[PDB]
């Protein structure tokens, strides 16, 4: 049961708790890598009916801290904005809220867009045939399988281990 966020078949409320980056693929190629912006780990989603505060994690050399991400309702419950290195526009396409959930970020620079498309997860690392489904819709959207780093446990406080 994989719904999709802006209308027919959705509550915000079953999207709310423990959430975790399992793969994060960029378009750039530069913001997922080694010392970038967006090589960042989920901890949870805190659901507010208003803003959804997806709580981020970065390791600052061996100190564990957490990204808060306040993204307001531009176009109804579904299509978000958030302020982080631009202007992240995101809509939640295939959303399960028991194994996984897949986010399709649009993140607007000065004239300069990237498409970043994350699968995530109630476990920290999931089955190879969810992992399938992210691949075949990370294709349709426009994003190539040389930049798909999956980051399940390569700077991870939880367990560094696969």
């Amino acid at each position: 049961e994989e719904a999709s966020s802006t209308g027919r078949n959705f509550n915000v409320e079953k999207i709310n708790g423990e959430w975790h980056t399992i793969i994060l693929a960029s378009d750039k190629r530069e913001k997922i890598e080694d010392n970038g912006n967006f090589r960042l780990f989920l901890e949870q989603i805190h659901v507010l009916e208003k803003s959804l505060v997806l709580k981020f994690h970065t390791v600052r050399d061996e100190e564990c801290s957490e990204l808060s991400m306040v993204a307001d309702k531009t176009e109804k419950a579904g299509e978000y904005s958030v302020t982080y290195d631009g202007f992240n526009t995101f809509t939640i396409p295939k959303t399960d809220y028991d194994n996984f959930l897949m986010a399709h970020l649009i993140n607007e620079k000065d004239g300069e867009t990237f498409q970043l498309m994350g699968l995530y997860g109630r476990e920290p690392d999931l089955s190879s045939d969810i992992k399938e489904r992210f691949a075949q819709l990370c294709e349709e959207h426009g994003i190539l399988r040389e930049n798909i780093i999956d980051l399940s446990n390569a700077n991870r406080c939880l367990q560094a281990r696969e």
